[PDB]
């Protein structure tokens, strides 16, 4: 009973692969009750739906009681276009795109709400900046936008198109790294900058969606996970945090999953604005405990 | 998604139905945990009281419709860590008459040996004698009467029941937003008691994180109007404000803390600690009053 | 003798009048004794040569001891473009662009290495958000991503073409506001979002900088102004009002506050100071509660 | 752009020539401030005798080739704020024989009547008995000793000399980065101290800002081989702020000097309850660039 989330529905945008936050997310939510339809990158779409439909993911979708997580909709979705007039030839034209329609994110706000109605649960979780591994001093103008666009303003736009279809009460997250607060060498190409751009969003959509609609926003600052765009260095990440967070203790998509699920359900129900660190208490730590300046082990 | 069965919980700073500390309880008790409480022993016998004429039957109730029940009530003075530092004039105090083992160090060993290891830890209490007066006007016996209340009992509680917590379990306290920005009215050096409890739940979140395996988060809560609050109308006020002022516009109640400080003492927090965390309606996002004179109505 | 910054030059990007902020910062330069260059948005740099020129400005261009500052020039500069080929046909072919050229954040970074040689000290006061009164939940993808790159990636294209010509030791600062933390409703159009990102490429560009170069980076975090930007958008008022009313010092914020600041971030006084956001709002940040609310008695 | 003459400052807790109390002090007279000093009694002989000496003329010396001279040096106790606080075995303690009117409220009255109003405080002063402690470790006693020593005593001061400061005067202390993000080794409630007096820094800048014109702001500042640090590591310290900070460089106690001069003149009129970082730019980051888990 304590998160209790059956009759709610939830929206999980940036679910490609079971190896992400996103994932974990959708898991959550499923196990304590939500429907959830998944938004997906359209040029990987249909690997994803393959690898759900050959049984191929059937371990990764097992739940503590044993059934499978099922998904009320997969939806094609391209969080870097609002509405249909903003898709550019080349992309109608290319062929990872061919055979998926209705992928700009004011469409799937249209048909999330022809097939399933209103929603309770919106879940931001993806990002991309195509110069991450430059340092600022070396990132185009070019690559520092998209950054922004794909991984900031996705998340406004996502409230804007679901927003007036998202029942009073209802809440949404995003996720954000610390490089937004604090230099993190190695997360380039401006995605500090849209990392600290989606937090400020976080704070301001929580007063303007809180006021027009009764929906929470909130975000998770999370610590370094092995995913399949991390993987595509984070090992190097990994261990820092392992070496010198308060809890040493693997970090597990999972453990992002359950923070969210809390933001996402009733007993958050006066929580709206925050930036929750789900890193093992390594944001807390103002000095490395493994540097060569001090003595070793 | 919740379940804390098995799970025992020690809350400390509970003497009606009124403040955080029952909430907390309150929900701690429903998601299957254990709790007992720590109770200041001027005011226990009416505690103990209210709860066996079944004047708090309604408080007590559930959504089941049981009513929560205590694996015990102790008499708990935060003021005091062993029974040496116990003064004459207060051992020999009627409000302390027929009371024995209240000091910190005490209450541990009791719950030790009555109940075994704990799992969650809860600090529920302060106290600034000199609360109303100005920064300016603060005696210094008042200021640090407020730090050795409502911020060392916090390190305190963690040294005497640390040894004694099971490794993963967690400890949270509360805190309010005039630790980090200018709050009127809130005086008597209790702004400061409160900056340095958040100060020492980031320290404690490394030293009991690496020495027990013990989490440890704080919550900055808004204003309620406990019985601590009202003997102090300008809790009303500071309620109003809030109402006025915040992104969701509603009331706060116990409960929502209560149900954020569940999610925080829970495995759902797993990977969460040295957190502040918000369970105030949005307010701490907001960087101007929107019912200000200044402002159009 | 504790600020004194003869034999430095400045490079200050923003100031097309007397009003705002880049101007009190290149005052304050000059007091020091800093010879100031200047970067100004070509559309307006045709008024602003005139003023200068004419002595409409000749009060405001007045020090303390009675002399007035002198720039060691006034250069186009669009801190929109990078280089001669971002920009479009339809701005080079503009009426309001013509008569000047090589205006593009790397050329204006050439003519000032060949004209002045290298620099000490760079200031960025600009910034742009053409959806600026619209609330987030109301603002395009355009409209959020030209306040992005107008006002916050400028900062970091600034140092990328001039970093290489700062002296080391040399020193940067931007201008923020308090809607990067908090929100201030008005300040819509993604100019909340644009500063916070501006505020954390100060802390990235303060490790990089001070890495590479041995440069400082810094942001000011200013109070409400009434500079012609801002009367342009009586919103301005409010907001003045609002601070006026609710900040720890009860005075009024005039543009020379701000200078002041920025001139010691970008002293040697300051050497040991970067990445940080310093607030220049008369305490206004450091409040938990408005105290003229309508919610509490008068 | 900073003139200071014609302004007086009283600077709490300098001892000797290699903290930052000096620093500051240094800096304020060389603007053309007068400055008094505060002195813990029980090292104020010793001080007073190295001034006289000469000892600390090298260390006094200003850019132009003066000698700093301070307006007076006051025996200042900021663990007691009037004279019925103070024990009777401190009152004994040979160390505080032949030294009088050391409370923190006696001591603004003496500056009052010595020197008149002032336009600038500084409080650059910190004991914590139990530093070397883990928080774990740490006593009640030992805790509030920190904050007494450490917290209080800048509410304390402003208290005192608030009611004698100008309009438009400023008031400073000293933090570190361990109130907000946790440094181990910086114990015995130290660390509890330092937020509390940054968030006292907000509340006194809204109090006394609205009361008397008066701005409040603090600096936290990066780590410095000065007695008190000594004493106590401040080697490890130093070397972690070198090699991972953004500015590689030595911070020097002249680099705080010149940043609370800032803080305490005009130029700054605009500028209250800040905590300003003068620490290398340190605080700015996330990550150790020389950790053993990275790469050399
Ligand atoms: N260490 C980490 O992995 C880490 C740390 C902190 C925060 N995060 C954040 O968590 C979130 C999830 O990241 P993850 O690492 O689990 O990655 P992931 O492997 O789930 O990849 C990111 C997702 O975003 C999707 N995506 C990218 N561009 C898109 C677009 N235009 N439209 C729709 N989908 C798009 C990708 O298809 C992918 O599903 C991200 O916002 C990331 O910044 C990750
Ligand atoms: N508006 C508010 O009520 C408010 C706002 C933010 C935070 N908080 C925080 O929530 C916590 C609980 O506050 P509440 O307002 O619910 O109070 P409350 O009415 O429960 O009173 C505080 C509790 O502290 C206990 N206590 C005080 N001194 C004690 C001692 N020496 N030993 C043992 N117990 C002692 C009291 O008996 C009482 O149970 C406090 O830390 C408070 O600062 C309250
Ligand atoms: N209340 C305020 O006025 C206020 C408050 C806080 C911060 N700030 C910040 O102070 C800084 C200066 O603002 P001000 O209000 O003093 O403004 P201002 O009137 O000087 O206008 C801003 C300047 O930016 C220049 N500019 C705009 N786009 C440009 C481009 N593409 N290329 C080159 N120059 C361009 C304009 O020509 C103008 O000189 C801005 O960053 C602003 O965000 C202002
Ligand atoms: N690494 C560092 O040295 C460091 C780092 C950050 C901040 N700080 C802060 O800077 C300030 C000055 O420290 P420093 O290391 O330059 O110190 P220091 O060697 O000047 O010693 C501290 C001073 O405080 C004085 N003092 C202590 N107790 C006193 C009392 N009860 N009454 C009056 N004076 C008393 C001492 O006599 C001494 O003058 C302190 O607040 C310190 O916490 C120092």
């Amino acid at each position: 009973f304590p998160i209790d989330l059956r009759g709610q529905t939830a929206f999980v945008a940036g679910v490609a692969d079971s190896h992400g936050y996103g994932w974990a997310i959708a898991k959550h939510l499923a196990s304590a009750g939500a429907r959830v339809a998944l938004g997906t990158w359209p040029p990987v779409l249909g690997l994803f739906q393959k690898s759900l439909q050959s049984g191929r993911l059937d371990e990764d979708r097992k739940l503590p009681d044993g059934s499978l997580i099922e998904f009320a909709g997969v939806y094609p979705l391209d969080a870097a276009f609002d509405k249909p007039e903003d898709v550019p030839q080349d992309i109608k034209d290319n062929k990872r795109y061919a055979g998926v329609d209705g992928y700009t994110i004011k469409e799937v706000a249209v048909k999330v709400k022809q097939d399933l109605g209103n929603i309770d649960i919106l879940v931001h979780s993806l990002a991309n900046g195509p110069e991450v591994t430059k340092p600022l001093l070396e990132t185009s103008r070019k690559g520092y936008l998209a950054a922004s666009s794909n991984s900031a303003y996705s998340f406004v736009s996502l409230l804007q198109h679901f927003g007036p279809i998202m029942n009073e009460g209802g809440s949404a997250v995003t996720l954000s790294y610390l490089a937004a607060e604090r230099v993190v060498p190695g997360y380039g190409g401006g995605m500090s900058s849209a990392k600290a751009a989606l937090e400020s969003d976080t704070r301001t959509l929580a007063w303007e969606a809180g006021q027009k609609y009764g929906v929470r926003v909130n975000a998770i600052s999370a610590g370094p996970l092995k995913s399949r765009a991390a993987s595509a260095f984070i090992d190097y990440a990994i261990d820092y945090s392992y070496n010198n967070a308060p809890l040493r203790r693997d970090l597990h998509s999972d453990d992002v999953g359950g923070a969210a699920l809390f933001l996402l359900s009733p007993l958050a129900r006066a929580v709206s604005g925050v930036t929750l660190y789900v890193d093992n208490g390594l944001h807390a730590m103002g000095q490395a405990v493994d540097s060569r300046s001090m003595p070793p082990l």
